[PDB]
């Protein structure tokens, strides 16, 4: 056992949404659990800055989070949106190899674009935002696994995009941004 | 392994939907399986009374199921919609402690009874109702974890809401209400 | 430790979509993982023929994949769309019984042919098709478990239907068909 790799259940601000900001402005909860040959994931984002908490005063919203991992499955905090590495739920040890939680590069390879679409690397789904007035808006989610390699330090990529394209803005005031839990599963690398 | 807590796979009527009814009018199927630090859930409701089975003669419908558990994860039947406790897929010395199946009070705390606060305690999704003529209608699902205590004897809360908001009612006659299976995952309490 | 039954992560053409074709024209990725009392599934289909890769030149499309298994959970290749049996992620043989990965016939019974509706044998959901120009199209998914046999040699049934009813066709030329990953869970038979 050490079948759960996660941010903790109620993390402190650990992720930067607003490009260029130097400190965290949001709280990413991300949990990756092994289950046989797949990983089951759970992700939710909570805003923690006035900028993130006023994004939903606009009708068109896109939130992006990119995670870059090294060869042993550890976050590269300089290029990732998440600035703190994930940790095993059972283990005080940070000494561990997390390759087994990573997205398979056999199912979801890195590719060089070379005229021709490569859409095997995406998961699509939906999650929701509940506004201040009670209205519920669907958020379209895209997860991309591996596919584009940005540098030589990276071995695995997991990116998230939440998009809202609404008839009218959900809010007219600042309100804590919370994306409802989005679950997904993917084929995992060997341990 | 002490890892599945459920109603059974095809339960007899075990749940009360209609306000003020004294005996079960529906069959709730609920399965909670441990997977690392999360529980994976599966839930479906089947009507077993004329009242439940004529709800979809209206175009706007809300079905509420509330589950209140004690400190060792057992159902409190007086206040809960479900009138029979859940059971382990494998049998009892003292019946048993089901606390590790419950929603985490760290991830999903109990909070003051203020309106519209703490929307991090909800999971939103969709499942479907297939009408007698074949039309498929989406049902918006809300699951509430903990958040509001109903009384001083409860330790954990899990509530389900299925909502239909159609342009035209699905049915014009009585028909067996069946919600298609809804899956969800949540951060679990320690064993 | 033999909890994954699958096609492998990047299968050769192994499925026949087009009516009356004798050899595979598509690549079905199917992974069934035990988790306590349920199976967690992941399915995606990739086209592998000009026929399959031109279906999305029409706005209305139905793709069907039917899997029929014998009493030990192995594919009957003659009748099924999948022509190669599933394999354990850790084996090598037919030294494997796969009944524990099958859909429970208590939760999803077989019923008398042609007598009633039996919507409790269906799981409905959505996945997507990303077109060559980038637009995302929702695909409605229906999974049927057990319910009706194709012949008297079959013990378990799992069928998938992906449907598109767009306002306009996704494509005007041939393009690799890919159904984004669809996850679902169901109550499993005993091992």
């Amino acid at each position: 056992k050490n079948n759960t790799l996660w941010t903790g259940p109620k993390p402190e601000a650990n992720c930067i949404i607003e490009y260029g900001k130097q400190n965290p402005d949001s709280k990413l909860t991300l949990i990756l659990v092994k289950n046989g040959g797949i990983v089951n994931g759970y992700v939710t984002l909570m805003g923690a800055s006035d900028y993130v908490n006023t994004l939903f005063k606009n009708k068109n919203v896109s939130i992006n989070v990119e995670l870059y991992f090294d060869a042993t499955g550890h976050i590269l905090p300089d290029s990732s949106s998440l600035k703190t590495d994930l940790e095993l739920k059972y283990k005080q040890t940070a000494d561990f190899s997390a390759r087994g939680f990573m997205p398979s590069t056999t199912a979801y390879p890195f590719v060089l674009p070379n005229a021709g679409t490569h859409n095997e690397n995406y998961i699509f789904g939906q999650c929701y935002y509940k506004a201040s007035d009670g209205a519920l808006f669907p958020l379209e989610v895209t997860v991309m696994l591996n596919k584009r390699l940005p540098d030589s330090r990276t071995s695995y990529v997991m990116t998230f995009l939440w998009s809202l394209n609404a008839g009218l803005a959900p809010e007219t005031t600042q309100a804590t941004l919370i994306t409802s839990p989005f679950t997904f599963s993917y084929i995992r690398e060997d341990d």
